[PDB]
């Protein structure tokens, strides 16, 4: 998260920190708990295996709120496209149902000009390392023409997010985190420019609701 502030610890109890294993070292993403055994995230966060940590704030400092949970199966959207980046969404089924605590719970599951918030442990600058702590930033929902320069951007599939006159943005490591507008998840962090100049492109959750529901029922 670039240009954001540190969250009050545990104030976003649905947030998930993902460590993804592959021919290379671990990579990291965000995500969010939508059922006690399901986490929503981005398709580009798929790997050979994934571990989810719930209840975290400072991810380097173990505490009783932590629940480190095995993922049994990844459900990457079958149409996720590495060329166009369309359909960047994935469900992770946890081995067991998470415990509900003050620090861990599910997330109950908009015109441009509206302000939305996104949280994550990703880089706090283009050349800065990932954050030890959960950060959040408020971003402006933009008209789709604001994202025209992303040539494969599609208004039906995606949200255009972030005033270009502000430096505020999600970035590397924030992939998969929710964008909330009035407390409801509307987007998922997907991609943007390598120099972090806003706006960026988020998956429009509403388009994928039938696919999500279908997975939640077959599994
Ligand atoms: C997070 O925890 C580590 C280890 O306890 C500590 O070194 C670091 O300063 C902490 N970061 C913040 C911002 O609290
Ligand atoms: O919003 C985002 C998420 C993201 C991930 C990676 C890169 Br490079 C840029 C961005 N911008
Ligand atoms: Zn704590």
């Amino acid at each position: 998260i670039i240009g954001g502030t540190e969250c009050k610890p545990h104030s976003r109890p649905y947030m998930a920190y993902l460590e993804i294993v592959t021919n290379g070292p671990s990579k990291f993403c965000g995500g969010f708990l939508i059922r006690r055994n399901f986490v929503l995230t981005a398709a580009h966060c798929a790997g050979r295996s994934i571990t989810v940590t719930l209840g975290a704030h400072n991810i380097t400092e173990e505490e009783d709120t932590w629940q480190k949970l095995e993922v049994i199966k990844q459900f990457r959207h079958p149409k996720y496209n590495t060329s166009t980046l369309h359909h960047d969404i994935m469900l992770l089924k946890l081995k067991e149902k998470a415990s509900l605590t003050l620090a861990v719970g599910t997330l109950p599951f908009v015109p441009p000009g509206r302000m939305c918030r996104v949280a994550g442990w990703g880089r706090t600058g283009v050349l800065k390392p990932g954050s030890d702590t959960l950060q959040e930033v408020k971003l402006r929902l933009m008209d789709p023409q604001a994202c025209s320069h992303f040539r494969d951007f599609d208004h039906n599939l995606q949200l255009c997010v972030g005033n270009p006159r502000k430096t505020k943005s999600a970035f590397k490591g924030d992939s998969g985190g929710p964008l909330l507008c009035a407390g409801a998840a509307q987007g998922i962090v997907s991609y943007g420019r390598s120099d972090a100049k806003p706006p960026a492109v988020f998956t429009r959750i509403s388009h994928y609701q039938p696919w999500i529901n279908q997975i939640l029922q077959a599994n």
